[PDB]
């Protein structure tokens, strides 16, 4: 752009030269020397003296003549000898060279960047949330105060990359903060809280923060963080739920004090092998399954759908719901050990999930934890022998292998699996790349930190529209009215009336459910719809219907 | 500067073209019998060496085939070889030393006169010279790092010169004997012998960044003219804001600025706690209550609910940042005095919840730019 | 490979040419009635394009005029402008990216067949490479490492690829589905997911070099096709060299050998000490005499007067030389047999006064070796 | 040299193809156009042609003319405007460009290198020993493994640089070990004596090592070193002379049995402010003054010399000649206490020599030595305050500030001069950039390591055409036989008779001595000859000359 311009405006000064020189030699051969020569003869001679043709069939004879001859001859040679050649080497191959053999870190963002997205504190999860939009094609820019970390990720694009201090309220100014879609603050927690309240300094561009620690979610709500996500609870979580002999309703919202949504693995349930249908989960619990969770897909819930031993249903209804089907799994089994190996913060929430229900387990770690005070570890290397005999490895049910290294979780896996054939095993996934090597080891199910993380934060940034929205808004349950019986959606008027919206449209005897119904959806007789609303409307909802 | 030796050139050239041009008349007269004029000579000799060859004016003597292939062979060597490798090897060859190889200026220009040297880098030294941009003073910092070099250099405001600031040879080339001031803002040990070398050489007033109180009186023996403790200064400071009986300050952060203000806390007398992940290896005078203040317990095991001050001093501005939020998300009113590494925090500090906050970097630019100013 | 991209272009040129020589005629004719040879299109095309001029044919009209300069142009776009512009962007860019900016090799061409992946590159497995040149096989290490991947690009017998040793995507760029055979010489936890990931993918046979003796069941279960442990073969070789009522040996160096040759003592059995300078990280079966043996006193501390051998077993052969040394020069007649980390040291082991010399590179690349002709 | 044979080669070929064009073309002219010209025209044309210049005033009118026209055009295009520039910058710019952007490491050394001296290991003193001894201009060829070294060594030279393994038969082989004139081993001692046996493996090239450890040096010999030299021991000693309130007699060496070199600090002795031809130290010793060195200078003992608190007496003479020296100093001071601080290998050798007296001194430092067990250390920190102070600082009569560290160094002994100016001070300077400020900071002496290693490596090396010819030879003095008294040297001839060598001759009642002097020098009578020769020939001494 820049230097192409350049390039033909040069092209447009040589044109007019042509067409200059051209006219001044059929003037000067005709008041000089008494020659007429015709207009095509003068760009033939020019062309001729500055390419340094030089027929010599059209010369000159007096002094003017050669003056004027000599000075279009040595033009020649400056702008098409000279120029030409070092105007090209000074604005193409300076470019071409210098930022291909030194790195010129991008310090700036151009002005009329809108609607990108910020990423601050690269690894595997935000990695991955990148190539997983850049299949997308997002705008993505992270940034880096790492010089040997900018170059390096310059080489696999993919992203753009910015070189500067995040918290630097300037840095964040080239980076144009304001007229940014979303900022995804994966720092440390004290640098998530300097990049929070600096960003807030200069505009309200939705941040979303993932939180190293737990308690600390709190402080950096305060400090302008608009979502905050505690990965290593939830992958520890997730490692937890896993791990049981049988599995176990997983609680996750309690919004509206009346309306839960849980998640609950089908493995050891007598709901693994049957079908949707077959089980008649709505049926006897009055729940409303919204999704059907294998190998990392999120499936409407058919009755035809065939539930696995590594399946997970989310699901949605009351309290006394969510009770009812825990009565039907029903009972855990007794004397339940489970071995975590492996006590970083992930393990840590690992535990400190199975003590919420509570289940007896064991600790292993190579050192003591720097964060942590209130798990008792045994200290030891898992790798070296006998130490997990020793631990009392053998009167286990299941094992939990996390360990920041995935190899040595795969040789866990491994040996585990060679010496116990009956436990159940979850391994942790540092890298996606790993996962299928932790199945082909023994493992009864992998959570991929990676992947997991990415569907959070990506969930996150393309419902963010209605991310804020949703955000401190309660999830509602309403029987479809017997008034509406054949009515269409966009014909209800449900939206402009009350301020809700439907979210999903189940039938009266079916596990089957439309989740977000398109307007031109057809209401029947007894089904039941699942809205999201404020904690306003979803009074003024039955309200509005009823009052018109 | 490479323009004298390229227009020498063209002085040359000019001198070969009226050299030639006169000896073409002088030839085609004698060896053909033929006039000429002085324009016919210039008009000819071009036409030759920029190969162009009309050939409307011709030779027909051996004598004069010979000149025309001596004067075209001239065209060649001096307009299609010389002058390209004149390019290549006279300005795109400093192009790769000191735009694909970094090329650290280990010298200044001998006539070099009135500069600032800066041994020692920070974000104090580094806001005093954006804070005496106005004034176009010529700063030169010096680092015996070369990472460091090459990162100051890429951003600018300043010259930036690699090599032992603790070198003879080195200072001289610095030209510390015309310089204006130096600022010593290396370690104790670092500066005596900064000082001491610069003594020797000659009596460039010094402003010396020492420290340890104690050590300010050697760095005078050395030869400072000025020794400024920042630190007691700093924790001063922030000693003085946390107050101005049941009063108990926690100072968060037991450096050497920490260390001053729990120093600074004994004359009043107000009772403290000071609470750090690390024992001090430079004092043993005070009491620390050890353990990490980003865990959690720590503040409220050590009681910071009967505080009634705080002050946050530790090195890390992000830290300080977020240890003000909780305290502030804790205790909502109790005074809470923050500390700014850098003057890009500042703000956020107040943010966080800080009832004052001193900034390392203003005040230290403030008092070396009133020393320089003063001199 | 430039040169199709090159001949292309003077195909394009001699087509060009052609063409220009035919419209001459043909303008030269219908324009101004003068009939001309081929061979005078030819010449006068040449002669235009390469800007020599002669002007001895030339049009008269305004028709010819154009066609002249049409055909002048050309010679200047066509060889004064994109054929040094090809040049440069053609292999003198290559040039660049491949000399000046080191360029790791990420992935194998498509039709790689036969060769031999090496994950791990040692002492060891660099003698196997240059021990089966003869065969002429095309042998690939493989490192994760920037800076050994650049070392090992300089010095050449073996080719050298960049990148995870353990991702299905670089093994897949690898064609390991095409190669001879796979070598396993990471760590144990490595190479159990260096075999489950080629597994997924081929069934080429892997030799996997095993650390712990123990994991040599669980490499098999990975997908191994064989499992060598060298340490206790090296420790084994050490321990039989040592011997074939009081009878004392002294082990020096308490690492994975030391160990394995102390642990084949126990079987014949024969009394033995370990001296190291740390605790082994791995070990808590042996007895270990503390101390640095360089030092002084440990060997004559620990009575190293009436043993009846020595084994020398550091990772360091400057270590084993100079140990070997001050043993022979204190006692000048007991056993020593010492151990050779790289094949150079083997020499000087035995003039330092070694009765045997047990070579880790050696005996390591003989039996990865026989077992890759073997196969 | 390469490149530039093939550049002028192509000249020839040029001139050669000129004049094939030439002639061809004047053949052809004839031959085919019936047209003679001259040879000066020929060439006149082809130049026309090939330059492209192309007058056409000289053309052929023949399809055949025009051929051979053609191919001399192309031809010239080809070899001028091709060829010529490309093989300019492939030839040229390709060597300059990758070896200045990128270094390419010396891995070998040329064939025909004859008489260098091989550097292993690079430290202040090998660094010095080069700069010293390339103002002289010796061939220097340093060696390293190390990559980031070898290119930093390559930016300040000095020198040539080897990048390989040291210890590796095949790189030295490539550095021509055999045709080398010595080798300074200054590595750690196991790499040291790897290097030497395989040296030793190749050629017998004199080998000089630099051990690290006194213990160790009788395994290097062992090793092949032709020579050891344990710096720290020296260096260690050499704080140590000085330390002392009143200097005290040195020994250095005692071959021969009889015959001893022994070194004498003049500071606290009565010998200090005087004159040497005043305090008469032969004449009441019988001693031989040697040298006296002071400030870096060993310069010939003269009567006008005036002896400083900072000079150092080398002295020569008998068993009893030294104890009658010690005699006339002649007592030391009661209750002296040295402070070292700095526990290294350097301090500990300060100390070791101040029990070889013994003297009473303290030891300090930050840790504990990890190859010393026989020396009680004080740990602390000597910057820390009240350290010093606390280990009895104040009833030091001296202190010898020893650390890795210069501004360090310069540190105390400024502080230790501001709190006690009467008691002495050594300091000691790892660079000698800092030996200056040392003594600006109030050291009374100061030992610089890099000065005094290089003087003594420099000496071994001058020396190397006699220094294993004197090594495992004593010296020896004999007073000159009164039927020599008025002889020269050359007339005399000592050395085809016995076999020794004059290297002093001294006279009578003077402490004037002329060191090796030249064979025109003519005998005096009651002159004190001081030889060098084997143990075999100073025996053979006395005989030959008294039996011709
Ligand atoms: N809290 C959150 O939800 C959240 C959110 C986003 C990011 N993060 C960040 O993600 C990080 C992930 O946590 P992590 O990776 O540090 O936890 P980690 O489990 O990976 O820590 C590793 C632990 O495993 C142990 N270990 C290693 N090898 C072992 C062996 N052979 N035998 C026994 N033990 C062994 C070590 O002792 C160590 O304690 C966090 O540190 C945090 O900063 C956290
Ligand atoms: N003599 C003077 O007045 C003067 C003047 C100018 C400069 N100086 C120099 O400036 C330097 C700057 O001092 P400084 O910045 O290192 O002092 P500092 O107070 O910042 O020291 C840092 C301390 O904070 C603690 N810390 C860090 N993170 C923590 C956490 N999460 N929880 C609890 N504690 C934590 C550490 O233990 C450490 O001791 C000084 O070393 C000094 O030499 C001195
Ligand atoms: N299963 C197998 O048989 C097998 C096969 C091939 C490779 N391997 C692997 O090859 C690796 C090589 O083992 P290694 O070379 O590390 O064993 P090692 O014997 O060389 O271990 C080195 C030890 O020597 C000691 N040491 C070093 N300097 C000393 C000194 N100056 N004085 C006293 N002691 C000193 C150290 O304490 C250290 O423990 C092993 O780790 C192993 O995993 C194993
Ligand atoms: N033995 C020989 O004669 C010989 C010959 C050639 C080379 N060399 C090599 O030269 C090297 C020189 O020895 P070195 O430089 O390691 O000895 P060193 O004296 O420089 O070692 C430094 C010591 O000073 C101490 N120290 C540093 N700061 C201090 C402070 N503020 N207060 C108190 N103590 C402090 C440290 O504890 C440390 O022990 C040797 O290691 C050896 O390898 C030796
Ligand atoms: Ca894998
Ligand atoms: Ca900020
Ligand atoms: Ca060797
Ligand atoms: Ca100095
Ligand atoms: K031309
Ligand atoms: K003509
Ligand atoms: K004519
Ligand atoms: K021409
Ligand atoms: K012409
Ligand atoms: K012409
Ligand atoms: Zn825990
Ligand atoms: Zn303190
Ligand atoms: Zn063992
Ligand atoms: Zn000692």
């Amino acid at each position: 752009r820049q230097n192409l311009k350049v390039l033909l405006l040069y092209c447009a000064f040589l044109l007019v030269m042509l067409l200059a020189y051209a006219s001044i030699f059929r003037y000067l051969m005709w008041h000089l020397e008494g020659r007429a020569y015709s207009f095509m003869a003068g760009i033939y001679w020019t062309i001729t003296v500055m390419t340094t043709l030089g027929f010599g069939d059209i010369t000159f004879e007096s002094d003017a003549g050669y003056l004027f001859a000599s000075i279009v001859t040595v033009s020649g040679v400056i702008f098409l000898d000279i120029i030409l050649p070092f105007g090209f080497v000074s604005m193409f191959l300076a470019p071409w060279i210098e930022r291909r053999l030194r790195y010129h870190p991008t310090i700036e963002l151009p002005d009329d960047t809108r609607g990108h997205i910020l990423i601050f504190g690269i690894d595997p999860i935000t990695r991955t949330l990148i190539r997983k939009l850049e299949s997308r094609n997002h705008l993505f820019v992270v940034v880096t105060d790492n010089y040997d970390q900018a170059l390096h990720l310059e080489e696999q694009e993919g992203f753009k990359v910015v070189y500067g201090s995040p918290t630097d309220a300037h840095v964040l100014a080239g980076l144009r903060v304001a007229a940014a879609r979303s900022i995804i603050a994966n720092l440390s927690d004290p640098d998530n809280a300097n990049l929070c309240l600096t960003v807030r300094s200069l505009c309200q561009t939705p941040i979303i923060a993932v939180v190293k620690e737990p308690v600390h979610g709190e402080l950096l709500r305060l400090a302008g963080a608009n979502q905050v996500v505690p990965l290593t609870r939830i992958l520890g979580r997730y490692l937890g739920i896993r791990a049981t002999t049988c599995g176990a309703l997983a609680h996750i919202l309690d919004s509206f004090g009346n309306l839960q949504i849980a998640e609950l693995p089908v493995h050891g349930t007598p709901f693994a092998g049957k079908t949707i249908g077959e089980s008649g989960i709505r049926q006897r619990t009055g729940l409303s399954i919204i999704g059907v969770w294998e190998r990392g897909s999120l499936t409407t819930p058919q009755r035809e759908t065939v539930l696995t031993e590594q399946s997970l249903l989310v699901l949605a209804g009351t309290k006394s719901q969510l009770a009812a089907l825990e009565y039907l799994i029903g009972e855990a089994p007794e004397d339940e050990l489970i071995f975590i190996i492996g006590h970083g913060r992930i393990g840590c929430a690992a535990a400190a999930f199975l003590d919420r229900k509570p289940v007896p387990f064991i600790l292993i770690d190579r050192q003591e934890s720097p964060v942590c005070n209130d798990h008792v570890v045994v200290y030891g290397d898992a790798t070296v022998g006998q130490t997990l005999r020793q631990a009392g490895i053998d009167r286990a049910s299941g094992i939990i292998v996390t360990t920041n290294d995935d190899s040595t979780n795969i040789f866990l896996t491994l040996a585990c699996r060679h010496l116990h054939s009956h436990i159940r095993i979850v391994a942790r996934a540092n890298g996606e790349e790993n996962v299928d090597q932790l199945y082909a080891a023994g493992a009864d199910f992998v959570v991929s930190n990676a992947s997991v993380g990415a569907n959070i934060l990506g969930n996150l940034l393309e419902h963010k529209e209605s991310a804020f929205l949703s955000e401190g808004m309660a999830v509602f349950r309403r029987p479809l009215p017997p008034a509406m019986a054949g009515k269409t959606i966009a014909e209800t008027r449900l939206r402009p009336l009350t301020g809700c919206s439907i979210v999903a449209i189940e039938a009266p005897d079916r596990a089957d459910i439309l989740i977000s119904p398109p307007p031109e959806t057809i209401l029947a007789e007894g089904a039941r719809l699942i809205l999201i609303g404020t904690s306003e409307q979803e009074k003024t909802f039955d309200q509005t219907i009823a009052a018109r």
